[PDB]
Protein backbone atom coordinates (compact mmCIF):
# COMPACT_ATOMS: atom_id res chain seq x y z
CA UNK A 1 0.00 0.00 0.00
CA UNK A 2 0.55 3.57 -0.20
CA UNK A 3 -0.26 4.81 2.93
CA UNK A 4 1.42 5.12 6.14
CA UNK A 5 2.08 5.88 9.52
CA UNK A 6 4.34 8.53 10.45
CA UNK A 7 7.55 8.10 12.07
CA UNK A 8 9.15 4.49 13.02
CA UNK A 9 6.88 2.85 16.51
CA UNK A 10 6.65 -0.34 18.10
CA UNK A 11 4.21 -1.48 20.74
CA UNK A 12 6.86 -0.58 24.09
CA UNK A 13 6.16 2.15 26.41
CA UNK A 14 8.02 4.21 29.31
CA UNK A 15 9.70 2.19 31.97
CA UNK A 16 8.58 4.60 34.70
CA UNK A 17 5.52 7.21 35.16
CA UNK A 18 8.26 9.78 36.47
CA UNK A 19 8.92 10.44 33.13
CA UNK A 20 5.72 11.26 32.19
CA UNK A 21 5.20 15.25 30.31
CA UNK A 22 2.15 14.75 29.97
CA UNK A 23 -0.57 13.47 32.11
CA UNK A 24 -3.42 14.80 30.83
CA UNK A 25 -2.50 12.59 27.50
CA UNK A 26 -0.36 10.06 29.70
CA UNK A 27 2.64 10.33 27.69
CA UNK A 28 6.42 11.75 27.47
CA UNK A 29 6.66 14.37 24.84
CA UNK A 30 10.68 14.78 23.71
CA UNK A 31 11.53 17.32 20.47
CA UNK A 32 14.87 17.36 18.64
CA UNK A 33 15.99 14.45 21.15
CA UNK A 34 19.54 12.25 20.99
CA UNK A 35 18.46 8.38 21.38
CA UNK A 36 20.79 5.77 22.79
CA UNK A 37 20.17 2.19 21.33
CA UNK A 38 21.75 -0.41 23.92
CA UNK A 39 21.39 -4.07 23.18
CA UNK A 40 21.56 -5.29 26.70
CA UNK A 41 19.92 -4.14 30.07
CA UNK A 42 21.68 -0.88 31.84
CA UNK A 43 21.62 -1.24 35.51
CA UNK A 44 25.13 0.06 36.46
CA UNK A 45 25.32 3.89 37.05
CA UNK A 46 29.23 4.52 36.89
CA UNK A 47 28.77 3.07 33.20
CA UNK A 48 25.87 5.14 32.00
CA UNK A 49 26.93 8.49 34.00
CA UNK A 50 29.75 9.58 31.69
CA UNK A 51 27.68 9.47 28.90
CA UNK A 52 24.96 10.96 30.41
CA UNK A 53 27.21 13.87 32.06
CA UNK A 54 27.55 14.46 28.37
CA UNK A 55 23.86 14.20 26.96
CA UNK A 56 23.06 16.41 29.93
CA UNK A 57 25.65 18.95 28.28
CA UNK A 58 23.68 19.51 25.52
CA UNK A 59 20.64 20.36 26.87
CA UNK A 60 19.03 18.05 24.32
CA UNK A 61 16.30 15.36 25.79
CA UNK A 62 17.01 11.82 25.76
CA UNK A 63 15.14 8.75 24.82
CA UNK A 64 16.88 5.08 25.89
CA UNK A 65 16.01 1.84 24.15
CA UNK A 66 17.30 -1.10 26.18
CA UNK A 67 16.43 -4.57 26.85
CA UNK A 68 15.90 -3.12 29.46
CA UNK A 69 16.62 -0.12 32.36
CA UNK A 70 16.54 -0.98 36.44
CA UNK A 71 18.90 -0.33 39.02
CA UNK A 72 20.53 3.09 40.14
CA UNK A 73 20.75 3.86 36.56
CA UNK A 74 17.19 3.83 36.47
CA UNK A 75 16.85 5.83 39.68
CA UNK A 76 19.05 8.43 38.66
CA UNK A 77 17.73 8.53 34.99
CA UNK A 78 14.20 9.20 37.02
CA UNK A 79 15.03 11.98 39.96
CA UNK A 80 17.26 14.09 36.83
CA UNK A 81 14.00 13.92 35.01
CA UNK A 82 11.90 15.15 37.73
CA UNK A 83 14.51 18.22 38.23
CA UNK A 84 14.42 18.58 34.89
CA UNK A 85 18.44 18.36 35.05
CA UNK A 86 18.01 16.04 31.98
CA UNK A 87 14.82 15.52 30.25
CA UNK A 88 14.81 11.81 29.46
CA UNK A 89 12.98 8.72 28.50
CA UNK A 90 13.35 4.63 29.06
CA UNK A 91 11.85 2.41 26.76
CA UNK A 92 12.17 -1.40 26.29
CA UNK A 93 13.22 -2.58 23.45
CA UNK A 94 10.30 -4.15 21.39
CA UNK A 95 11.14 -7.97 19.94
CA UNK A 96 13.12 -10.69 20.90
CA UNK A 97 16.00 -12.58 20.22
CA UNK A 98 17.56 -12.05 16.61
CA UNK A 99 14.52 -10.07 16.03
CA UNK A 100 14.90 -8.00 18.88
CA UNK A 101 18.37 -7.29 18.18
CA UNK A 102 17.82 -6.45 14.37
CA UNK A 103 15.24 -3.98 15.30
CA UNK A 104 17.50 -1.84 17.45
CA UNK A 105 19.98 -2.07 13.98
CA UNK A 106 16.94 -0.38 12.41
CA UNK A 107 16.43 2.58 14.52
CA UNK A 108 20.46 3.15 14.88
CA UNK A 109 19.64 3.19 10.59
CA UNK A 110 16.87 5.82 10.95
CA UNK A 111 17.95 7.61 13.95
CA UNK A 112 21.86 7.52 12.44
CA UNK A 113 23.01 6.17 15.89
CA UNK A 114 25.25 3.11 16.81
CA UNK A 115 23.84 0.30 18.70
CA UNK A 116 25.54 -0.14 21.85
CA UNK A 117 26.54 -4.00 22.00
CA UNK A 118 28.72 -5.05 24.94
CA UNK A 119 28.45 -8.30 23.73
CA UNK A 120 30.39 -7.06 20.48
CA UNK A 121 32.69 -5.90 22.84
CA UNK A 122 31.71 -2.08 23.40
CA UNK A 123 31.89 -0.41 26.40
CA UNK A 124 28.96 2.27 27.78
CA UNK A 125 31.42 3.53 30.07
CA UNK A 126 33.50 4.93 26.89
CA UNK A 127 31.50 5.88 24.90
CA UNK A 128 30.40 9.70 23.43
CA UNK A 129 27.95 11.43 21.84
CA UNK A 130 28.92 10.09 18.52
CA UNK A 131 27.08 6.41 19.26
CA UNK A 132 23.57 8.60 19.77
CA UNK A 133 21.10 8.95 16.83
CA UNK A 134 18.55 12.03 16.98
CA UNK A 135 14.80 12.77 15.93
CA UNK A 136 12.78 15.59 15.40
CA UNK A 137 10.35 14.21 17.64
CA UNK A 138 9.46 11.31 20.33
CA UNK A 139 6.21 10.79 21.96
CA UNK A 140 6.38 7.64 24.50
CA UNK A 141 3.15 6.47 25.54
CA UNK A 142 1.99 3.96 28.23
CA UNK A 143 2.38 1.05 25.80
CA UNK A 144 3.80 2.47 22.41
CA UNK A 145 6.96 4.84 21.36
CA UNK A 146 7.06 6.72 18.06
CA UNK A 147 10.03 8.33 16.58
CA UNK A 148 9.32 10.75 14.22
CA UNK A 149 11.99 12.30 11.38
CA UNK A 150 15.12 10.51 12.58
CA UNK A 151 18.57 11.69 11.99
CA UNK A 152 19.53 8.50 9.51
CA UNK A 153 21.47 8.96 6.10
CA UNK A 154 19.40 8.04 2.98
CA UNK A 155 21.99 5.36 1.78
CA UNK A 156 22.11 3.69 5.19
CA UNK A 157 18.20 3.19 5.11
CA UNK A 158 18.46 2.18 1.47
CA UNK A 159 20.83 -0.16 1.88
CA UNK A 160 18.43 -1.58 5.30
CA UNK A 161 15.81 -1.75 3.07
CA UNK A 162 17.49 -3.47 0.40
CA UNK A 163 18.53 -5.85 3.01
CA UNK A 164 14.90 -6.32 4.30
CA UNK A 165 13.75 -7.20 0.84
CA UNK A 166 16.36 -9.45 -0.26
CA UNK A 167 15.46 -11.55 3.07
CA UNK A 168 11.92 -11.31 1.90
CA UNK A 169 12.75 -13.11 -1.37
CA UNK A 170 15.07 -15.68 0.66
CA UNK A 171 12.31 -16.52 3.22
CA UNK A 172 10.39 -19.34 2.97
CA UNK A 173 8.51 -19.21 6.07
CA UNK A 174 5.28 -16.85 5.44
CA UNK A 175 5.30 -15.92 8.85
CA UNK A 176 8.82 -15.03 8.95
CA UNK A 177 8.18 -13.09 5.80
CA UNK A 178 5.16 -11.19 7.41
CA UNK A 179 7.70 -10.28 10.24
CA UNK A 180 10.54 -8.98 7.81
CA UNK A 181 7.49 -6.84 5.67
CA UNK A 182 6.77 -5.32 8.73
CA UNK A 183 10.15 -4.04 9.54
CA UNK A 184 10.29 -2.90 5.76
CA UNK A 185 6.87 -0.70 6.44
CA UNK A 186 7.94 1.13 9.83
CA UNK A 187 11.52 1.42 8.65
CA UNK A 188 10.24 3.66 5.75
CA UNK A 189 8.40 5.83 7.75
CA UNK A 190 11.20 6.91 10.09
CA UNK A 191 13.44 8.85 8.53
CA UNK A 192 13.73 12.81 8.10
CA UNK A 193 12.03 14.15 4.90
CA UNK A 194 13.71 17.53 3.38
Amino acid sequence: ELEFTEGIGFDKGFLSAYFVTDFDNQQAVLEDALILLHQDKISSLPDLLPLLEKVAGTGKPLLIVAEDVEGEALATLVVNAIRKTLKAVAVKGPYFGDRRKAFLEDLAVVTGGQVVNPDAGMVLREVGLEVLGSARRVVVSKDDTVIVDGGGTAEAVANRAKHLRAEIDKSDSDWDREKLGERLAKLAGGVAVI
